[PDB]
């Protein structure tokens, strides 16, 4: 095993160890592709966690400067002032692919912004986070999961990584209410007579259902979009990433069996995930 095997699997491990839907799926890819992506979430992954480490910024602009690194000089050795088993790893991809940098710093912008998280006051302000925090991932991963990238499958790729993320705020409703965030926009909230503070004490009623069905349709019928258009991945890419969609999606029956439960996290049994797989790996 030799040493940029030994980056990969510290990336690897942080993937696995963050969402064990998205490995479950994205490790079924073959070799060169799944490594590229384990740098990839790695790499994000720390972007989101950067804060949580003085109470302050700092690493995040190292992870931005050792980015900016790559950007330039990419076949140049550099002294990573962050994390070096991730940005060696990211490096390596960025030699052999095409790396939509940009949206790396996108994804940065969108995290130095959330230090002063104030409420959505519409959707669109809603919509414009799950750009910031996933729509980019979606963008960075498309050169990787696709062999002629077009406008097209930029696309697809973004509707897809906004989609998850809305299934996530759906699913983490209560746990992000606790750390003081609300992700459902201030207008949708007073249209709905909804104080998400007052469903968390006295359980669920009638209007935070619908409220949350509102926003249940959105991601739905985003998926169903996607699924559509799946043919702008690569063959090996396509049933993986209709995997991982399926697992997502499935997410939500979960909220609504668990009666949309502001006290926990609801979650995909491993066992319901190789069922879908073998439903999915069946039509292919
Ligand atoms: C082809 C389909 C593409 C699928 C894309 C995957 C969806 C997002 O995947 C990700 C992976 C790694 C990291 C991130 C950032 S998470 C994040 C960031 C910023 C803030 Br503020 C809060 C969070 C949070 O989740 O609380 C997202
Ligand atoms: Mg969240």
């Amino acid at each position: 095993m030799t040493m940029m095997d030994m980056n990969f699997k510290y990336c690897h491990k942080i993937m696995k160890k963050h969402s064990k839907s998205f490995s479950y799926a994205f490790d079924l890819l073959p070799e060169d592709q799944r490594k590229a992506v384990w740098a990839i979430y790695a790499v994000c992954r720390k972007i989101d966690d950067s804060i949580d480490v003085y109470g302050d910024i700092q690493f995040l602009n190292q992870i931005k400067e050792d980015i900016q690194s790559i950007e330039k000089y990419p076949y140049e050795y550099h002294h990573f002032q962050s994390d070096r088993r991730i940005m060696m790893a990211l490096q390596h991809v960025a030699q052999h692919k095409n790396i939509a940098f940009q949206s790396f710093y996108n994804l940065i912008d969108t995290v130095y912004k959330d230090q002063h998280f104030t409420m959505f006051e519409t959707d669109a302000e809603l919509f414009g986070y799950c750009y910031g925090v996933a729509g980019t991932v979606g963008e960075v991963l498309t050169p990787i999961l696709s062999d002629h990238e077009t406008h097209q499958t930029y696309d697809v790729a973004r509707r897809l990584g906004e989609s998850l993320q809305l299934i996530n705020i759906l699913r983490d409703v209560g746990e992000d209410f606790e750390n003081e965030r609300i992700y459902f926009s201030k207008q949708r909230l007073k249209q709905y007579e909804v104080d998400i503070a007052e469903v968390y004490q006295n359980g669920v009623n009638n209007h935070y259902i619908d409220l949350w069905e509102y926003y249940a349709a959105i991601a739905e019928k985003d998926f169903r979009d996607v699924m559509d258009q799946i043919k702008v991945f690569s063959i090996e890419a396509q049933p993986i990433i209709e995997l991982a969609a399926r697992i997502y999606i499935e997410i939500l029956d979960e909220v609504r069996q668990a009666n949309y439960t502001l006290h926990e996290r609801v979650f995909v049994e491993k066992r319901k995930k190789a069922k879908l797989f073998h439903e999915i790996n069946s039509k292919y």
